[PDB]
């Protein structure tokens, strides 16, 4: 059940059968956090995860979309992700349409773009280091030193957090590595977003969309405080379709919240059998 960066949730019969569903890791998870959707969605319908892989969003998209179509050849196409793991579904989608290929849906679940965009600039990285140099003041109580703007303003976020460990390691503080790995690849895929270059989707996307993001994501990036009506979508979706779901961010991807996701996605799915 898994191959490379593909886990098998339900596996294609060895010919024919329903069209699968195609989910995409969150930042900080596997994609074993679809089992509840999957619970949701039509009996024998096929899913197939997408874990992490390295990159910008264009580059994972890069070596996704190969093996989407080693899997599913011409479409029909249906990618669905939570969190991060929606950004890729559509960076996923745009890929598979400049190929020429079918897609079918898009479901965001609740994928939604900061309500303001982060700029890219030497000033905000200033501004984020002094901000999370702060927050480790109150929560680690210690005094936090000059940090050195100068070497930080000119490295990417990897470079920035490589840094910064490098320094924290320096320090004399001892970090057991999986706690490193796991907050430092969390950090970095979700910082991925802030320079997706996104396109235009001539398709059918499907937002499902939570009443805000869960405070821990605020704190991560205070632009996230605040939503636009069309999650951020909008001008680059023709067809854009918002199901309001509720709750925070966290709770979408679980039951109850998720249910209400999976009963409107499997009215998506038949209609496409059908159509079939």
């Amino acid at each position: 059940q898994i191959d490379g960066f593909v886990r098998t949730l339900r596996a294609r019969p060895e010919a024919g059968g329903k069209v699968p569903v195609f989910v995409f890791h969150p930042a900080g998870g596997s994609t074993v956090v679809y089992e509840p959707l999957l619970g949701r969605l039509p009996a024998d319908t096929p899913m197939y995860g997408f874990e992490r892989v390295e990159g910008s969003i264009e580059e994972r998209a890069q070596q996704y979309v190969p093996k989407l179509i080693e899997m599913q050849g011409d479409g029909p196409y249906v990618l669905v992700g939570w969190s991060l793991g929606g950004v890729l579904a559509y960076a996923c989608a745009i890929g598979l349409r400049r190929l020429g290929k079918d897609v079918r849906f898009v479901g965001l679940i609740d994928a939604v773009r900061a309500g303001e965009e982060i700029p890219q600039t030497k000033e905000e990285i200033r501004k984020r280091w002094d901000r999370y140099a702060a927050f480790a003041e109150k929560t680690f109580n210690v005094t936090i030193p000059a940090i050195p703007y100068e070497q930080l303003e000119e490295l990417d976020n990897e470079g920035q957090v490589r840094f910064v460990l490098d320094a924290v390691s320096q320090s004399g503080v001892q970090i057991p590595a999986g706690i490193i790995e796991h907050q430092r690849t969390s950090y970095l895929d979700n910082r991925a977003i802030d320079t997706a270059q996104i396109q235009p989707y001539d398709g059918h996307v499907t937002l499902y969309m939570a009443d805000r993001y869960h405070d821990d994501a605020i704190m991560f990036e205070p632009r996230y405080a605040v939503r636009q009506p069309d999650g951020g979508w909008g001008e680059y979706v023709s067809d854009l379709e918002v199901v309001p779901i509720g709750g925070e961010h966290i709770q979408a991807i679980d039951e109850p919240i998720i249910a209400k996701v999976g009963e409107h996605m499997s009215r998506a799915l038949g209609q496409i059998e059908a159509d079939r």
